[PDB]
């Protein structure tokens, strides 16, 4: 399992994407994408439009985004979700 070897890879996140938390039920804009220095694993620098997080834009010696105190949050793809299908345009 590395860069798509065993177990497929449905990781489609680079930037300017939208994902909804599967715990707090709050949309979040994807700013950063990749491994972190404070933790061991992949993360996604999210940024909310209000004080509903636990980050100050950056954590440690790595910048993920820029926002007010406790505005954005850091979560993993598997920890986040987002639509993709199109479906009937009418409605």
């Amino acid at each position: 399992g590395s860069s798509g070897s065993s177990g497929e890879g449905t990781v489609k996140l680079h930037e300017g994407s939208q994902v909804l938390l599967t715990s707090s039920n709050e949309m979040a804009t994807v700013r950063y994408v990749g491994p972190t220095d404070f933790a061991s694993g992949i993360w996604l620098g999210l940024e909310l439009r209000s004080a509903k997080g636990k980050n100050d834009g950056a954590v440690g010696d790595k910048r993920y985004f820029t926002c007010k105190p406790n505005y954005g949050v850091l979560v993993r793809p598997s920890r986040v979700t987002y639509r993709g299908i199109s479906g009937p345009s009418s409605g």
